[PDB]
């Protein structure tokens, strides 16, 4: 297994980002992290939770649910340990003027698998050390 690196974390995230927040959680503990605020635990800190809701008009019209975040790992003093990193997760459907009706069903569905599948990229790119690290 890979030796994980960041053992002990706290989250500090922009307000409104509780299904994220819930998310990182479940899969940062099964990585074998530990949600601590313990002096030697480091810091999780999201800078940007930006998501976007595209409407992109190509061959056919299509609606593209977006989620984007940076992140940078810091320790209790404030001291950037990692470069931040910018991440992001989307689905889209065809917008079709039949189906209206339906909208609101799909992009609710399309936006907890986005959200879903960004918590689980945030928390393989720290499980596996995979952040550039600070640099003066």
């Amino acid at each position: 297994a890979t030796p994980l690196v960041y053992k002990k974390l706290s989250l500090e995230l922009p307000a409104k980002t509780d299904d994220l927040e819930t998310q990182l959680k479940v899969y940062l503990t099964a990585n074998g992290v530990q949600l601590s605020n313990d002096n030697d635990a480091y810091v999780l800190r999201v800078l940007e939770y930006t998501p976007r809701r595209q409407l992109l008009n190509g061959k056919l019209t299509e609606v593209l649910l977006r989620l984007t975040v940076t992140f940078q790992i810091e320790d209790r003093q404030g001291n950037k340990i990692t470069e931040p990193r910018t991440l992001t997760a989307a689905r889209s459907y065809q917008y079709d003027l039949a189906t209206v009706n339906t909208e609101n069903q799909q992009e609710s569905y399309l936006q907890r698998i986005v959200i879903d599948d960004l918590a689980q990229q945030i928390t393989r790119q720290i499980s596996a050390n995979r952040l550039p690290k600070a640099q003066p």
